[PDB]
């Protein structure tokens, strides 16, 4: 483990409102008064127990109730900032989700403002560099993100990057092509979440429709040979989630998982935390969850932790 806590890595996919630790939450929910369903911590925490995607989503926006000030958005992003220099990630390119906050009423800026102050500070301080990439919910219209990436223009050199997340299935990219399309035209590059639980199809339209740089998740490209050969062909990066799979079910345990099989393929692979407050484990755990589970070696260690630098944007 502190071995593979030295490696030098980046995180790539990883949603800041999903690091909200119960202890943070708590923290926030007292200093905005604000009566929590939860009786307590502990309460709270035995509820990350999901079947799949739609259950920890349920849960994960429930608790986006006490980001509420900027100082709020400075705490989660700074808190997390921290466990990177933990675990020596140098590098970060994390999303947020506009909508989740702005429709609940709190203004673009102030989620930004604070978020945008945590990031200096890492940077400053820790010697973190970050891009931010701003997510879309797809469980929404086009003409929502179309009304947010409105909201981003003026603020489009604070993004790197647009995504794509929330429940995948029966919410195509096709859907979002416009907005991508749009944002691509106002100098956004792009990304998505494919084939965590939606289908290899998925893929193909976050490659082709949406113009993605990386694939999020994207290990059932594991069913589709011909997309297999592409991947491996065009060195296309895909951003793993082990714990967030084995928690979603996407695999029933940790040895079942394909992410070194791909890695032995010459699949651009890497290793990410994804929600880590919800699945028990930063981008180290994960790491370590694959030596335990599926006997990787410190020659696939480094390898893995490489992809992450190299594909970076
Ligand atoms: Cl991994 C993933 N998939 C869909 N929606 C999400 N929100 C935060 N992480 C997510
Ligand atoms: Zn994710």
């Amino acid at each position: 483990y502190e071995w593979l806590n030295a490696l030098p890595k980046a995180e790539l996919h990883l949603h800041l409102e999903g690091t909200l630790e119960p202890e943070l939450l708590f923290a926030l929910a007292e200093r905005n008064r604000i009566a929590l369903p939860w009786n307590d911590v502990e309460t709270l925490r035995k509820a990350y127990a999901f079947n799949n995607l739609q259950e920890f989503l349920d849960l994960y926006y429930a608790g986006a109730d006490v980001l509420r000030t900027e100082q709020d958005f400075y705490d989660l992003t700074w808190a997390y900032l921290q466990k990177c220099k933990a675990q020596n990630v140098v590098h970060v390119e994390p999303f947020f989700d506009p909508q989740t906050h702005t429709d609940r009423g709190i203004p673009f800026e102030v989620v930004l403002a604070g978020i945008r102050a945590a990031l200096r500070d890492g940077e400053k301080l820790l010697g973190i560099r970050h891009g931010l990439i701003l997510s879309f919910l797809r469980h929404l219209s086009e003409e929502q993100a179309q009304k947010t990436l409105d909201q981003a223009l003026p603020f489009r050199d604070a993004f790197i990057a647009v995504g794509l997340d929330s429940s995948e299935v029966g919410h195509p990219p096709s859907k979002f092509q416009r907005v991508f399309d749009r944002a691509r035209s106002e100098g956004f590059l792009t990304v998505a979440h494919a084939g965590e639980e939606g289908p290899p199809e998925y893929i193909w339209e976050a490659l082709d429709l949406l113009k993605v740089e990386r694939i999020d998740h994207g290990v059932r490209a594991f069913e589709d040979e011909r997309l297999m050969r592409r991947l491996i062909d065009e060195q296309i990066p895909l951003t793993v989630c082990p714990l967030s799979n084995t928690k979603l079910c996407v695999f029933d345990d940790m040895s079942q998982h394909t992410i070194l099989d791909m890695l032995e393929r010459g699949v651009k692979v890497t290793v990410n935390s994804d929600d880590p407050a919800y699945f028990g484990g930063y981008v180290t755990e994960n790491f370590h969850a694959l030596q335990q589970s599926l006997g990787m070696t410190e020659e696939q260690a480094r390898r893995l932790a490489q992809n992450s630098l190299d594909a970076r944007l």
